[PDB]
């Protein structure tokens, strides 16, 4: 348990400054490599009110032996069989993934079951903690997904980010009861407090449309982003995919964050609401 | 009814599809009206019933409104395996369901917790299931109808001997199925999922919590490949504890059923 | 319990009280602590009990809080012939009843409708009374609950064989017991009207409506004249439907307890 | 840390089977040493809207020194300077109690800090755990404290044990949705599951006032009780003392409950509200 | 105002409590009117304050009422060491405080939050104190305010240096005392506990939380003995962090002030 836990977070740091994409087709995917991302998500291909589930095991098998990249699939919120059918397929990692329809409204799986690593969704500290105590190895924040707007992830990175650094500052009397204010576990509190910082990676999530928008997010802490209609919604995915890698491997760099902005194109139409 | 155990049964609308499932290892087919948007949802004409019937050797179902105690004198008359007192069709009665002791054929009725779950066998259903949420191709439902009497049995099943009378009394149930209930430690009826089962994932799922069989109907015969779907399901249920298997039934499926999030 | 049939059972505080209540033919006596406001009411020292029980040879009843099992432990060892689980008294239990099944001495229990009277019973009960509303000397709530109860039962009586459940359910009592009071158009235990009854008129009114005996407490001692207060609601009990008697019992009886009317 | 908790714990199941009586002067604490009692708990004698604080150490020092049994003494919710004197003083257990005036209206005592083991009050399982992980060694019901009606104290008996067997019956997937609603820590509940009950003593407080009150209580599982009205404030304090200690030595045997309870007086008059 | 770290100011009426304060090793004595019930509390009589400050050798405190700008004048003629804008006079004005900064005594104020603090000293105030509840000899509302304060403040030293704004707009209070407050990790003027307090453990556990030391008043002065009780809190606002010493100033104490809890 102790030792697979470490074996998972070990794993998972190799992801720190890197962009994982979301991809529909092998022609997404090779775009995505070839721009320096150091994973990339499948999502379902969609020519409508459907139910969103885990995509076809073949559609992740054809794409995944064109690159040589980390492969990442999505789950339903409560869905242990398809979960379980992915640790069979062996892929990288798993996103338990509010963004596809929940299959049970009030359990997440029980991911200490699984070899393969989890990421999930955050909006602030206690969820992050209470999916890492479920047995996620990542975090994201939810951020507004398919929207190309910012604001929310901004939010949610901000509000995690307090939260963790008040938590740092109370005395050893105050814990329990912010503990039952985040409904988190007092174990997981107290060791985000000896880190200093959340105990497992924490990548920005949803919205992300520039490269400015990427750079904001790491400089506002974060260990890396994902991005996916903001890259292949752009007038030019692959230029805006380089881009936005270069500014997450740069994102203190002003300059080289005006240099990939130059000629980008139009970013992704969005919507805000 | 102890028969159905581990098994698949699938809603069909002609002959063609009667043998899709037959051919996928179905135990039983339950039969429904073939619509081609409101409008009042009865009986199927026992002609139909009689011509799929003659096409195959697994056993037969058919549906009955709420209370149409009529419905069901008739196609108890044809001779069928099973009968659904089924939610799905319009109530014909709002307060009273069918007195299923007064016949022979057996009953399955829904629920969506303990309490109905024993008032239907009361009322003297021979079998239960989930409502889940028909015709969505969502699971949430189920899950939810399947958690919710799991947890309420086992519940029961620890509380003292002289808690539960008040159990009893907010579950709205009789206390003989009650006390048998928590005697069983599960329920004293076969019980199945339904409603929502679009995927062998979806099956296996219902199945590794505890569930007896599964009723699947628009989740075939909506998706892209209904023949290769209907097999995979019946896998799914026949190995719902072999992850190996569920990956190998669900390479290459085609699309799903597209379903409706409300 | 059937030997209770046409009796008054009667509450003392002391042996003066219950040689009236013996004296009177009342055929029990339902023992009662002796109070010289709020305060916590709770059963009897078991002593007391039985120094009244050694000079009379009537029936002996005592209270137990409701929900209080050990109360009632207590008292089984001391070999009385009934206990009555009590409202009067502080509640014990605030969500359960006892376990009446373990005990060999029978219990009463009360009611205000049909359905609590049929929890009552499947918690075992031997008896049932109405709640009235006790040391008020005023009848209403009394008649209320004989008529609610009444009522229920000639309806339920009535019902279709399919109607039965739903009613079941509503009522929150379970079903072998509804049908067992269809089939015997009453109530399947001995059932005395109890709380308010403050005159022989009283007394009389509630054996007109159907019941089978009497619990009086308040109204005979704190009358004018106990004696010939206690002796005239036992002759009405007897008498209920002769009110030449009713009328003699009645003339120069003193004043019957003033009561409180809300 | 962990052998200091495996020592408190030690200790408090000394208590088992015990009867711990509220004591205002030395005559009562000699009645209760007298009684059976393996306890008694010290009190401010008061002959008002009065603001109650915990006892001056002086008057603890003095019931002492004329008994022999164990010595426990009050103080204030979240007053851990109060508890800093009475562990200097050696006081062989302290109550955190709801009874006295709350001295902070958000935290409780660390009680981690404390040689001297902590009991606490609960009315459901959340606030047992809660009080636990904060540090108590034992934990008693809240009832309803010098009314002489055993109600709450029933309610308070039968909420905890439910909670307690339910979550024994929980899959392993539901025990963190569950854990959350009762804002309580996983691992705590992870092991009351497997110790099939509370992981600490529990006794029974608040209205007791006969035998039969007592034995209600223990035949509902508790470890114990404690007493103070009820004696004190009867009309034979010493009798009514013995026959309680005798019902809860006696707790499932009928015939000395009836023993023990005849000829008793009158209980505590008490105030159903 | 530096020169008051680790010490205690008590209320006085008259000069003999004035001298059990002096004799305590009190730092400080706060005049108050001597009351033997609604009422207008308003700056004592000059006099009456002439009068004790001349029989000691310690400091010399008063209180005027909220914006009361008036009597503070009157009172900075009379050279005394400190006033205390106090919310437990009458308030004069309801919107506005006196502008301490058109005198030369210092002046304390109260607060129960970071913003009410750093208004207050924006106003010119010298040294700040909790409100606590005044008079009920009740610990609760100083720690609350204590806590309050010590949060506010550690969370402001976390903030990043954009996120300061937004803060200083929700605590209604100047971003210059704020980003002060940030490079102190600690409030900018000395700052006391009041209100409540009534044993040494109160002071010390106040202590422990950060202040720097600590008004007494009714606590000292309504319990049995007056001069140990002065001397004990003395003892325990110095040895604040010794446990073995607040057991030694406690042991026989006598009754604590009595209080109200509400």
């Amino acid at each position: 348990d102790n030792d697979s836990i470490l074996l998972k977070h070990g794993w998972c740091e190799m992801l720190k400054g890197g962009v994982i994409m979301d991809v529909k087709n092998v022609e997404q995917a090779k775009i995505a490599e070839k721009a320096g991302a150091i994973g990339v998500m499948i999502l379902e291909n969609i020519p409508t009110d459907g139910v969103a589930r885990s995509v076809d095991p073949l559609k992740i098998e054809e794409i995944r032996k064109c690159i040589s990249i980390n492969v990442l699939a999505k789950v339903r919120i409560g869905h242990f069989v398809e979960a379980q059918i992915l640790e069979e397929l062996k892929v990288d990692m798993l996103d338990e993934s509010e963004v596809l329809t929940m299959a049970d409204e009030y359990n997440h799986i029980n991911k200490h079951k699984f070899k393969t690593p989890f990421v999930c969704g955050c909006t602030n500290l206690g969820e992050a903690l209470r999916r890492i105590s479920e047995g996620a190895s990542m975090i994201r924040t939810k951020g507004e997904a398919g929207t190309g707007n910012i604001i929310e992830a901004i939010k949610h990175i901000r509000t995690v980010n307090n939260e963790i650094k008040y938590l740092c500052s109370l005395d050893e009397s105050e814990v329990y009861n912010f503990a039952k204010k985040l409904r988190a576990p007092i174990d997981l509190i107290l060791l985000t407090r000896k880190l200093k910082r959340l105990p497992v990676v924490n990548f920005a999530a949803g919205g992300i449309a520039t490269p400015a928008d990427a750079a904001m997010c790491m400089q506002l802490g974060m260990d890396g982003v994902f991005v996916g209609s903001g890259i292949f919604e752009s007038e030019n995915p692959q230029k805006m995919a380089s881009s936005i890698v270069m500014a997450v491997s740069n994102f203190n760099n002003p300059k080289i964050l005006l240099n990939v902005s130059l000629g980008l194109g139009k970013a992704m139409h969005g919507n805000t609401k």
